[PDB]
């Protein structure tokens, strides 16, 4: 059972800042086990090119469908250049996704845009008013691509894996939208509102402004996460997307 | 994906108080699950006899050998009346434990002694000074039955499990002996004298004082356990263990 | 002297969440001794009528009038018995009358589940730890109030607690069934003194939002804390409320 | 509604201290009010008699006397460190609140400094934010306090009642084991527990009580006035056994 | 060494209000030395005039001059709502720290209220404890702070270096841009960010500055005596953009 | 001015680990400002000789002298350089010497795995919060010292900090270098005094403990912390440290 030698990203002790030499000695597993309980994995100064990186992320289990290119192309969602709200990955396709790989290949012109954003949702969800938690817990949540069940909660013992997707803020174009059934849109649009908010509080929030070399690995589980808007034609940011599951 | 009610034990958030109708109406998977956060789950009120224990516990996992009754019987040491310190079930034996149950079948005269206590020590190795985290996780740590190596941490992902077997305190007879390789006798004494005080402090440190019909459940993963003396030869004492693993 | 089980509300360990069966089994003492230091009781799974509330409440004191009970049921082109918003208030500082408890029933709830939500606000943990600019106003200025002007004190020493009274404003669109004036104050002082402090008082560590369910029942103790309802101006809605009110 | 300025003792902003000229120039009703919420209250340079002292204390409320019956006569205590006594002696007073109930009961105890020479780090009377501490202890040691039934003699057996519910508290009263080799004046029991099982929940229970959020220690100077809201803080002596010490103050007390 | 009694402004125990019969008791070098780490000193019901304003506060360190040289004779600023001005007139003043760099340096800036009238709720005087809220922050705002440059012109562009390691503190230097609104002598930019990045961070900074366990808002009256650490602390002047408003400051700093 | 990546020893971010190849490219003034607000600074993996050290620490202003380097290496019968424990205290106040920082170097450790520590109190957190009754004596009463009676200031107030200097009495069997009086208090009352308040500077909010090993560097700013050796009175032992002292 090996060790890697960590620093906290949040001041709960959530997250992990690794540096590149240690992130690299160490095992698969290793790192594998610690986004279990750390939730998020930042690497900065990586020098990998897409193949290495498909060789550092299968390692983790099988791959989900096989690397995403997230170049910011002008006319679409996901590899658009807007906003993608709260959301986990997997749950709209139903295919299960354990851990999300996120690497930058090239940023340029950006310092305080289109960050990846991760939220801690089993403290806030231990935390938050009751008449939010109970919204998430009794209601049914529906969603339709841009209206099925996606089911809030599934226990895992270790934690309660969150499947949620935000409403797009207006403005953005929308590749999902979200309903509650038996709630009125002024509720729905409500409700989604003051909950963002609180999950957006620093106690439980994480930006991340990406930087050439960067490598973000998220436990899908343990973790919600966004993207926030980077709609200025100068900016040049190329992502790399890895998926695996167990 | 049920949800059984409950409520948190520790002002931390740890710790499960359930109701006795809710525990028996509620699935085996739900408790099961509830535990890997929870830690451990106290029920009161329950009326069991034995077989009804075993059939509860069965059917979480298979038994490790199937019940043992816990009786106060002068002349022993675990079946004994004294003291039973910090440790984790199975690892002395080689047997994995992932669950440990135990049920109050008689307790008599008895009000502030022979309590079961249980640690939360993935929130106390979080917040504990760096000196005594580094020798749980650096040194070799050995016990021999009254010389082998016992692994402190053993890494699940979401949980460190650990495997850790105190020494037992003065005038209480003992079942097991540890050592610290590389510590002489003194400093392995005031190790576990400090490291003993920090865990037992409240914010870690739940103490049970048994009444009939009570049932503890405890994730052996994600907590350790201790028992407290109760030699006075007026207690009856007589509990129920079950034990089961995955 | 008897206890009654309860679990707090407010992760500072104030309110107190009532099982019905706890609650009915109390008697009426231990449970008002358990509403001036916790505030507010919520009891859930309750399946009574109108009469049987008002002998829960009467038995807690002397019946304020209005006319016991209230039936505040949404009716249009009214107020208090309307459907817009109630900002906070402490009940009984606009007619003369001492209010000790305050008693809410929800004998119908349609059509609502984030809308119409009673609110409570933990005002003495609040004042003992809000900005001393904020303070100072409540505790040396003088608040006035005209009912849609009379001076309304903010604090009324108790000893145990410093009674609140106060008349927040109503938000733009919501009709007026008073408005609040603070002497020497001007109104764009007065808007923003009141914007700040209500945001003050609606963090989550002081604020508690009850959303109705049918058998709900409220109570509060009207000198520990301040209370607000939230607007339900949809017509799909159904919101039909019993009050009681006593003092002693 | 009158308000006095005070600072807070503790840290969680329980206490009271009160410069002298604003305690004086406060009415009555506005210190018994803050006394509710803040427990205690503690003034410094205080120049005031016997007389003085017992116009101050007994605007409060009902003079309670001290303990064939009473005629307002024993009013103030002399509590002189007198060798041979326990209450007015010179050892440790233990975990207490002043009083009994119904008509012996007592609202606010007042403490003045007459004369302090020879003492700096002994002798305190210290107090305890009771109701603080029973919301935040282990809950094996509040069901104690809740469920089990407490018993003192004095130095035969009757229940004090731990938890009074004045709604606004729960009115402690208890009587802690007084130290090893020092005069008992009491002596506690829980039914139903050992020995050794009270021993060990007084010693557990007054560790827990003597947290520093929780506790507050007075050390005596000429002119201090120690007031104590009787049923939200339970107090202590500790000893002051040394014959250098001189230590006397004035008790008195009140109730409604 | 010299005590002052004072209590603290903030929960977090920063700050300090000192009584004024102990401020004019005590000796320059005690108020000094306690402005270092308590970042703000306040006073209240102090009578004095601006020539025994000027006694007071030039006793702290040279007297630095506001802004073809300097003679000592620009000491007290007077800052009297004067309309079409921006530092002595009646809009916002945003975040900021007093002085430059080197002689231009600014270690103490005293502000006391000569007269106050028709004002309860604007034209504060704010401030903000910035190294605890540094020490505090997201990560993705102190970053910015320590690693990017920042540049300022008054209303061509030059450095303004966010932090001056004196040890004891980051000495922090900063201009944040006016509101939308009002009148505007200085404009922030930083360096490779665009005009929507750069107004999206101070808009999020700000906003974490101004939490309440970091941000103290001085609302004036008659007397008062604001005096701070310009190292450790950075300040504000909220808006008085009203006619009827009377709000005369005098402004006096100081350096070593 | 330039920054060096650290990170805090204390969950209440005082302490600075720093990096070994970062320490050595740091500026001497980089370190010597940071150690003024962290109070203390811990190096581990260093591989330097006596003269390297010298290099090092005399940088950060004038060495005060006892002769610069004093090697501590357990000399049986001695004190300072003995065994046994050295109580809390802050360098420089027996002799009339002004110390701003300590420094101390692991030159050889054999044997000791939880001993002979060198322990580490933030005193200024602590005083903030402790109990007015420990502080008030520190504050207002008259503390000597004896060298194994001369007065010395507790608090000297330098305005970013209370530079503490005191000196806390050995314990029972350990070897007395010196000996504290508090006038006016009793032998109870002094070693009661300083039973309590060690216990209250020894909690780990405030108290970091080093365990040595080869190579460790671990600095301290005297006017910002005060610190203690604790025993190693195990003759298996071997515990080399270098010491240097500097001030302006
Ligand atoms: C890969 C993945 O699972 N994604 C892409 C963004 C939203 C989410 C989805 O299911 O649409
Ligand atoms: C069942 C179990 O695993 N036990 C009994 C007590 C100690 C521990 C052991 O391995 O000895
Ligand atoms: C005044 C009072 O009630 N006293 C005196 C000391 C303890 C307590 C008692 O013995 O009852
Ligand atoms: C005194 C001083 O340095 N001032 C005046 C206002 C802002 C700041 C400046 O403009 O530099
Ligand atoms: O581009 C990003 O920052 C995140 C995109 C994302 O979340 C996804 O593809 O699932
Ligand atoms: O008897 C008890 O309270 C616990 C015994 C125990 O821990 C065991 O048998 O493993
Ligand atoms: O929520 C409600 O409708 C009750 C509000 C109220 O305060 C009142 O009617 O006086
Ligand atoms: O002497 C004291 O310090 C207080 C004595 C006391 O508590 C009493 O008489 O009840
Ligand atoms: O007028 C004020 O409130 C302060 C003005 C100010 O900060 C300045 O002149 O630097
Ligand atoms: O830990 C050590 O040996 C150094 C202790 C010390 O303070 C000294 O030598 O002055
Ligand atoms: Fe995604
Ligand atoms: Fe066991
Ligand atoms: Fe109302
Ligand atoms: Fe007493
Ligand atoms: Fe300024
Ligand atoms: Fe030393």
């Amino acid at each position: 059972s090996e060790i890697v030698k960590f620093n906290p990203v949040m001041a709960s002790g959530f997250g992990a800042y690794i540096d590149h030499r240690d992130f690299l000695e160490a095992k698969t597993e290793t790192i594998k086990n610690l986004l279990m309980r750390q939730g998020f994995v930042v690497v900065k100064n990586l020098d990998i090119d897409s193949d290495t990186f498909r060789d550092i992320y299968s390692a983790y289990g099988t791959i989900v469908e096989d690397t995403l290119k997230l170049e910011g192309e002008k006319g679409k969602i996901v590899t658009g250049r807007g906003q993608l709200p709260f959301h986990a990955d997997g749950g709209l396709l139903l295919s299960q996704v354990d851990q999300v790989f996120l690497y930058a290949a090239e940023i340029k012109n950006v310092k305080f845009r289109g960050a990846t954003t991760v939220c801690d949702h089993a403290l806030a969800c231990q935390e938050m008013p009751a008449h939010l938690l109970r919204v998430l817990e009794e209601e049914t949540f529906e969603v339709r691509v841009l209206w099925f069940k996606v089911p809030v909660f599934t226990d895992l013992g270790w934690v309660r894996k969150m499947l949620i997707y935000f409403p797009f803020d207006e403005g953005q174009p929308a590749s999902w939208e979200p309903r509650i059934v038996g709630f009125t849109d002024h509720e729905t649009q409500a409700f989604f509102q003051e909950l963002g908010a609180f999950l957006k509080q620093p106690r439980y929030y994480y930006k991340h402004f990406w930087e050439d070399g960067d490598l973000l690995i998220m436990d899908n589980r343990r973790v919600i996460h966004e993207r926030e808007e980077f709609n200025d034609d100068d900016i040049v940011r190329r992502l790399y997307r890895g998926q695996t599951a167990d």
